[PDB]
């Protein structure tokens, strides 16, 4: 379902994300995008296989970004847009959900 963390919250269902009570508005491709890390929890997957994902039928086929998204979508979620936790970005990889933590 949804997902909510200590303090950040997030749902799909509802398209509705926020922190500590911040709303914060997350477009389809946003969304898409995170929602396709969401479906693949540990699933390293390049960065067109991310926009891809998220491009399925809903309108998520004209914003192409990822790499601006992910930041984005990394700061939301970790304020330090450096020390993550649920999202781990693999350049060689390309961009991987690891909730908690366990390996990359």
């Amino acid at each position: 379902a949804v997902i909510a963390f200590g303090k950040f919250k997030l749902n799909l269902g509802t398209r509705e994300m926020f922190r500590e009570d911040e709303p914060m508005p997350l477009t389809s491709g946003e969304f898409a995008v995170l929602k396709a890390l969401v479906s693949h929890p540990r699933e390293p997957l390049s960065r067109d296989k991310l926009m891809n994902l998220a491009r399925g039928r809903e309108y998520s086929a004209m914003e192409r970004s990822i790499d601006v998204q992910i930041s984005r979508l990394r700061r939301m979620v970790e304020e330090d847009p450096a020390h993550p936790r649920y999202i781990q970005t693999v350049w060689g990889l390309g961009y991987v959900f690891v909730p908690d933590g366990s390996k990359a």
